[PDB]
C-alpha cells in the first residue's frame, strides 16, 4: 500500500492553534508545550525542535510511524522561526494519562497480574513491530517514553520520542536494543525492580546473582523466564526478534494468561525513592546498546 509523504506548513503555527506557556513534558532536545486548535478547540501537544538534520530525520521516521495504533500520531509540522530559531513544531495528539509505570505504581489495591503485563507487551510489542517491519528502529524504548491516552482504566498506551530512531537497512542489529528494552520493561512489570546490577531501602538483585529472585519470581512460569532471558540475550546475534516475540503464545494468547498477581506495584511504591535511579541506569545503558 501507498501512503502520503509529510507536508511540512509554512504558516505560523498561531493561524491554527493557540499556544500556551504550559509545559507537558522536558527532552534534552527541546520543550512539549500545551495547545488548542483554534477553530475545533481540541487539545494537542507540540513538540518543538531547532531544525537541523537530526530533527528533520525524527520528523521523517515519525511520520511514517505515525498511523501505528501504538505510536503516538503527528497531525501536522510546521516549520516557523521561533525566539530567533529556525524550528520544527511538531503537532501530536495528546497523551494525558501518564507513564506506564507510574499509573501501576498508583494502584490503591497493589493488585496488578501477570496476566495484565502480557497485554501491555503485547501493545508496546506491537509498535516495535510496525516499525521494525518498515526497517526502523526507534531505540529509545524506556518506561519515560510509553504513555497514555487518557486516566481511564481503558487508556491506550502509546510510544513516543523518535529522537534516536534511525533506519536500519543494511544494518539489521540496529533493531535488537529494541528488543532488549522490551525485556527489561517486561522484567520490571513483572517484579518491580530492573534486571540490573547496580541506604534505607532492599537491594532486590544482588551483584552476580540469579536473575529472578524467589520473593518475587517464584510464581511465575518457566516458560515466561525463557522468554525474559530470550530477550535480554546479551549477543545481538542470538536475541530474540520481533517476529518470535510476537509469535510467542505468551503475547499472542495475552488475554488467556493466568491471572497471577505480581509484586510490582508494591515494589514501585516502596522503591519509589530509586525510581530516578532506575530510569537513569536504563538511559546510560540504552547509550551503550544503540
Ligand atoms: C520524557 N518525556 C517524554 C517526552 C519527551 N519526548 C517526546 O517526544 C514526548 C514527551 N512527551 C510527550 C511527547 C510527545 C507526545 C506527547 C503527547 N502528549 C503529552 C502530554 C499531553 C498533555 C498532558 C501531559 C502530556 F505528557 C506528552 C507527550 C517528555
Ligand atoms: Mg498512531
Amino acid at each position: 500500500h501507498v501512503k502520503s509523504g509529510l507536508q511540512i506548513k509554512k504558516n505560523a503555527i498561531i493561524d491554527d492553534y493557540k499556544v500556551t506557556s504550559q509545559v507537558l513534558g522536558l527532552g534534552i532536545n527541546g520543550k512539549v508545550l500545551q495547545i488548542f486548535n483554534k477553530r475545533t478547540q481540541e487539545k494537542f501537544a507540540l513538540k518543538m525542535l531547532q531544525d537541523c538534520p537530526k530533527a528533520r530525520r525524527e520528523v521523517e521516521l515519525h511520520w511514517r510511524a505515525s498511523q501505528c495504533p501504538h505510536i503516538v500520531r503527528i497531525v501536522d509540522v510546521y516549520e516557523n522561526l521561533y525566539a530567533g530559531r529556525k524550528c520544527l513544531l511538531i503537532v501530536m495528539e495528546c497523551l494525558d494519562g501518564g507513564e506506564l509505570f507510574s499509573r501501576i505504581q498508583d494502584r490503591g489495591d497493589q493488585a496488578f497480574t501477570e496476566r495484565e503485563a502480557s497485554e501491555i507487551m503485547k501493545s508496546i510489542g506491537e509498535a516495535i513491530q510496525y516499525l521494525h517491519s518498515i526497517n526502523i528502529a526507534h531505540r529509545d524504548v524506556k518506561p519515560e517514553n510509553l504513555l497514555y491516552t487518557s486516566k481511564r482504566p481503558n487508556a491506550i498506551l502509546k510510544l513516543t520520542d523518535f529522537g534516536f530512531a534511525k533506519e536500519t537497512t543494511g544494518e539489521k542489529y540496529d533493531k535488537s536494543c529494541d528488543m532488549w528494552s522490551l525485556g527489561v520493561i517486561m522484567y520490571i512489570l513483572l517484579c518491580g525492580y530492573p534486571p540490573f546490577y547496580s541506604p534505607g531501602m532492599k537491594t532486590r538483585i544482588r551483584m552476580g546473582q540469579y536473575e529472578f529472585p524467589n520473593p518475587e519470581w517464584s510464581e511465575v512460569s518457566e516458560e515466561v523466564k525463557m522468554l525474559i532471558r530470550n530477550l535480554l540475550k546479551t549477543e545481538p546475534t542470538q536475541r530474540m526478534t520481533i517476529t518470535e516475540f510476537m509469535n510467542h503464545p505468551w503475547i499472542m494468547q495475552s488475554t488467556k494468561v493466568p491471572q497471577t498477581p505480581l509484586h510490582t506495584s508494591r515494589v514501585l511504591k516502596e522503591d519509589k525513592e530509586r525510581w530516578e535511579d532506575v530510569k537513569e541506569e536504563m538511559t546510560s545503558a540504552l547509550a551503550t546498546m544503540r
